[PDB]
């Protein structure tokens, strides 16, 4: 949510500004900023976009090659932050402590993703402060299947740069 560092994602579809919650999600925020500061997210894509749900990125190139990330981090989904529209959270696999570089932006209120009695859920670590219209736009682009992935934009939506703002 409202934490401290701001990050600008400049995409081929427009700009999205993030505010990261360093107080509630210290490990997730540090992890994310290290990826941005190292240039990791430059030329990755939003490889999975689902209208009325979310858009996910930070892992693959245009050619759907997967970049090699750093080691996985502990899940901070029990920090009280919820997966409401306009928040950013960490994607992961089956194990709760499996998140690496991939993140998603909620374009709707997705409470079934929240930490709860049935599942540990997905860690929220910031919010979109500018450019939700862009996030909406990206979620609505034509998609198709590539390899084992569905909902891949037919025309790649590229993160051309990601930078921590002063």
């Amino acid at each position: 949510a409202k934490g401290d560092p701001h990050v600008l994602l400049t995409t081929s579809a427009g700009n999205i500004e993030l505010e990261l919650d360093k107080q509630k999600a210290p490990v997730s925020v540090q992890n994310f900023v290290d990826y941005v500061n190292s240039g990791f997210y430059n030329n990755t894509t939003f490889h999975r976009v689902i209208p009325g749900f979310m858009i996910q990125g930070g892992g693959f190139t245009e050619q759907m090659q997967q970049k090699k990330p750093n080691p996985p981090i502990k899940n901070e989904a029990d920090n009280g932050l919820r997966n409401t529209r306009g928040t950013i959270a960490m994607a992961r696999t089956a194990d709760k402590d499996s998140a690496t570089s991939q993140f998603f932006i909620n374009v709707a209120d997705n409470a079934f993703l929240d930490h709860g009695q049935r599942d540990f859920g997905y860690a929220v670590f910031g919010k979109v402060v500018k450019g939700m219209d862009v996030a909406d736009k990206i979620s609505q682009v034509p998609t198709h299947d590539v390899g084992p992935y569905q909902n891949v934009p037919s025309k790649p939506v590229v993160i051309l740069s990601a930078t921590v703002l002063p």
